[PDB]
């Protein structure tokens, strides 16, 4: 093993960093995960994730966690609707497709990963702020906590990682769209009309440049997203004030059936975020002081409009761990390089599809 008298620091305990830690730990490699979250019960905001056969599910299979993923995940139909609430198309789960890509809740996935690892693999309340290369080890700086050291740092700390300079100078870019997200609890009570329009399936509608998506059953909460081209005026809506977000959305959704408006009216709080991409446009630095790399959204953040996200990141996990597993290479450096080479190819394919589908969907006359 290349890592024999060494240790690995994974920065970030997302699904990709925790899968990374598991695939390494089952090969006897000494890894820690350093996670900003205060403790393992912190709520992860967001929709559900779906792991695909051939990618995500391969990583889970390699981890021995596939069946656990299946047990906790929920396959779902898809309804496409118009702005008037007409169902244009219903695609139900067929028994033979049940396992293709079942929806799992993000805390549920994290709990599966965390349970899979040895005790104290993950070190909570650790926010990496600085990285410094030493003689033979990285020194790792964490806000108000002891510093630590590692032979190999894997950055897994998501799309907005601030500690990427030693791998690449490339910067995150805005793509021109924007997403507003929210949860509604007791959706059967609080948005009955909309809840009944979803009728146990996911829901998508498209009208005049505004896209609505919803999953009515993320562990009992409805999660919806509203996406659109960033208005040129923007920020001129304040996501801390629910009144200004409501006003903006009721204006944009004036044309839409009352059931969708009710959705907006009953939401307590909204999260706004500009869509971003970390583009795989140019090779990463070949001159590097010590072995360091990136996986997941740290490596290839891309728009979430073709289901590309976590799966390609799980594949990074699989490919990197296989590579670091063997004496197949002469050096950690070579193992990292080979991984980075494959990831550029399937990464860039994914980003091309995200971008392309993003262009496609926000064409004024788009129809699902
Ligand atoms: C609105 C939206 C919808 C999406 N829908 C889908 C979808 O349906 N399907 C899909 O596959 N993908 C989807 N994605 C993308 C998906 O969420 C990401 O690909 C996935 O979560 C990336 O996993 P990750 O582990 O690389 O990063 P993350 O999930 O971002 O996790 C990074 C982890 O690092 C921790 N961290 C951050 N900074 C630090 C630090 N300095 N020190 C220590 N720890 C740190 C964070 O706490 C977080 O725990 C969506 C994305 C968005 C924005
Ligand atoms: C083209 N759109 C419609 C699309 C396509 C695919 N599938 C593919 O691209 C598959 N690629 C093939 C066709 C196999 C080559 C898709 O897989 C998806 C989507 C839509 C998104 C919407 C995402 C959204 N994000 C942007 C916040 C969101 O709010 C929700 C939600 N439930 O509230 C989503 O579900 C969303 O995350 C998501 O998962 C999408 C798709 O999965």
């Amino acid at each position: 093993n290349l890592l024999s008298d060494k240790n690995v620091a994974i920065i970030g305990g997302g699904p990709v960093g925790l899968t990374m830690a598991k695939l390494l730990q089952q090969n006897g490699i000494d890894v820690s995960v350093y996670e900003r979250d205060n403790d393992r019960e912190a709520r992860i905001f967001g929709g559900t994730l779906d792991l695909h056969k051939g990618s995500g599910q391969e990583a889970m299979k390699k981890a021995g966690l596939l069946q656990t993923y299946y047990d906790l995940a929920l396959p779902m139909g898809v309804n496409i609707a118009d702005e008037k609430g007409n169902i244009l198309s219903t695609k139900n789960v067929k028994p033979e497709n049940r396992f293709d890509n079942p929806e799992i809740n993000r805390n549920d996935l994290r709990a599966i990963l965390l349970n899979s690892l040895e005790n104290d693999t993950v070190i909570w309340d650790r926010k990496l702020v600085m990285l410094e290369p030493g003689k033979k080890k990285w020194t790792l700086t964490f806000e108000n906590k002891p510093s630590e050291t590692a032979d190999l740092v894997i950055l897994a700390n998501g799309g907005m990682s601030k500690v990427r300079k030693f791998v690449t100078d490339t910067e995150v870019e805005e793509t021109g769209t924007f997403n507003i997200q929210a949860d509604i609890h007791q959706p059967e009570i609080n948005c009955p009309g909309f809840f009944q329009l979803c009728n146990g399936n996911r829901l998508m509608a498209s009208h005049q440049g505004n896209l609505l998506f919803a999953n009515p059953n993320n562990n009992g909460a409805l999660h919806f997203g509203i996406s659109f081209k960033t208005p040129d005026e923007w920020t001129q809506v304040d996501f801390q004030n629910r009144n200004s977000v409501v006003d903006f959305l009721l204006k944009e959704f004036s044309d839409w059936d009352k059931r969708y408006k009710e959705l907006i009216h009953t939401t307590l709080s909204f999260v706004g975020l500009a869509t971003r991409i970390f583009p795989l446009e140019k090779p990463w630095k070949s001159k590097r002081p010590l072995p360091i790399t990136m996986i997941g959204d740290a490596a290839h953040l891309m728009p979430p409009f073709a289901g590309q996200g976590v799966n390609s990141g799980l594949v990074d996990a699989l490919i990197l761990s296989d590579n670091l597993a063997d004496g197949k290479f002469n050096s950690i450096e070579e193992a990292v390089k080979n991984y980075e080479q494959q990831m550029f190819i399937y990464g860039k394919e994914a980003q091309e599809e995200s971008t392309q589908n993003e262009i496609e969907m926000f064409k004024p006359d788009f129809t699902f």
